[PDB]
DNA sequence: ATCGTCGCTGTTCAATACATGCACAGGATGTATATATCTGACACGTGCCTGGAGACTAGGGAGTAATCCCCTTGGCGGTTAAAACGCGGGGGACAG
């Protein structure tokens, strides 16, 4: 099992040249709780992990 | 213009393959050993005789004491060459 979250924004606001970025979890039982989101597409879409 | 993406490259980092130094099984060649076997050289027994043993003598070689003096030890001192100590360095030893 694992799942996506789509954010449709208006405007980039990350970092264009970096196609994913991560994020480290507070504790380890949630840890994988939205740890990477990708940047890959035409329009600024954030794709969480 | 203006931003993003797509063709063209280098530079570094990691992964893999090769080369070099080291130990440990593996065989074969010789040595040691196990065994059977047959031999002739050693040990003994016999028989025979020459060299060792016994008994005696005579005689001189050696042991023994008594005397001699030569040779060896010993101490002393005086110049004196030889031994001894030290220095410096060179060539001979010894290892690679």
């Amino acid at each position: 099992n694992l799942n996506k979250v789509v954010l449709c924004f208006d405007r980039v606001f990350w970092d264009p040249s970096v196609n994913l970025f991560g994020h480290v979890g507070s504790t380890t039982a949630s840890r994988g709780e939205l740890f990477l989101f990708w940047n890959l597409y035409k329009a600024p879409i954030l794709l969480a992990l």
